[PDB]
């Protein structure tokens, strides 16, 4: 049985999604798995998207202030994890920030102060009965509050894809959802090697990190922004100010066995800045982190620093 390499990519969930697979299984089996990957992404766009009017999330937001809404167990589990990170991050990750995000999607100061009164994630009530077949429900108790899962959905979907690939007996893959990476297993050279994941120059890869069975997710200011009167406004909001976060790092990359967790923590850490991020990350010892600073210094945690290679010599890896 010969090793074959396959890839497939499509525009879906608002970005370019690519999956690369190495396998000795029959090609028809790999093709079927990749078909199901991209069917899954299409279906989940219709569940999770905060920027379509016809998604399940949009339907849920339309019921803010009203009765509990039945959701499927997958969406419930994502919300559960999002609220966990909201609590652990001290609200710097906030999945109930849609009222503010939608205004930035420069907004007026009062209009903005008003939106900030409708972002209390502690008013998202998840309830699920314990008896057989009991429904999962979500209630948004604060009128006008709006969920936005943009800071965790790609991580969640990368995890779901890894689960699907493994269900199809695939153990070597590179999942790339708009730069939200999961490195499954080892790649092939007959040698088996770690996947080499590049991290971009925030102002541009600058660095490459060798990983196995690991998600690599980066949050940064220069991923998405607009400019007005000489000021840049990026897409990661500080929930305290309602404005794009002022932070001492240009990007944070999180390395975690679950992409859901890497994505949420990457956003939280960006808002928190370097010193508070290191404190938070002590609570997640199975996670590693790499920080790129505006002066092009790079700091990486002990679990990954020996796997980091600088490709752009303007950057310096502190050891
Ligand atoms: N403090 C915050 N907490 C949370 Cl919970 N969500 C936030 C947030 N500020 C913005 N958002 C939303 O989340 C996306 C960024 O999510 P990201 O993973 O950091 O960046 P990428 O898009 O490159 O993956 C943005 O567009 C917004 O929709
Ligand atoms: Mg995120
Ligand atoms: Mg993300």
């Amino acid at each position: 049985a010969r090793v074959r390499e396959y890839s497939r990519a499509e525009l879906v969930i608002g970005t370019l999604c690519r999956v690369r697979v190495y396998s000795k299984r029959p090609a028809a089996e790999v093709h079927a798995a990749l078909e199901e990957v991209f069917t899954l992404l299409q279906q989940q766009e219709m569940v999770l998207s905060a920027n379509r009017d016809d998604s399940a999330l949009a339907a849920l937001n339309a019921q803010a202030g009203s009765a509990p809404v039945v959701v499927d167990r997958s969406l419930y589990a994502l919300l559960e994890r999002a609220l966990f990170f909201a609590e652990k991050s001290g609200g710097t990750f906030n999945p109930a920030l849609g009222a503010v995000v939608k205004l930035w999607n420069v907004p007026d100061p009062d209009a903005l102060k008003e939106a900030l009164t409708r972002c209390d994630f502690r008013q998202v009530h998840l309830r699920a009965g314990v008896s057989v077949g009991a429904p999962h429900t979500v209630q948004l108790a604060q009128a006008g509050m709006q969920l936005d899962l943009g800071a965790i959905a790609k991580g969640f979907l990368a995890d779901k894809i890894v689960q699907l690939l493994t269900a199809h007996a695939l153990d070597s893959a590179l999942v790339d959802l708009g730069g939200n990476i999961f490195a499954l297993g080892l790649k092939y050279g007959a040698q088996r090697l770690e996947w080499n994941v590049g991290i971009r120059d925030p102002h541009g890869p600058a660095l490459v990190v060798s990983v196995r069975d690991c998600s690599v997710v980066t949050s940064g200011a220069y991923e998405r922004f607009f400019e007005r009167d000489g000021v840049r406004y990026h897409h990661i909001i500080d929930p305290v100010t309602g404005f794009p976060a002022h932070t001492d790092v240009d990007s944070v990359s999180i390395f975690a066995p679950r992409s859901t967790d890497a994505d949420a923590l990457a956003t939280a850490c960006f808002v928190l800045g370097y010193e508070k991020s290191c404190a938070l990350l002590r609570e997640f010892p199975g996670v590693d982190a790499l920080f790129i600073f505006p002066d092009k210094r790079v700091r990486a945690s002990a679990g990954i620093v020996d796997r980091v290679r600088v490709l752009d010599a303007r950057f310096v890896l502190e050891r």
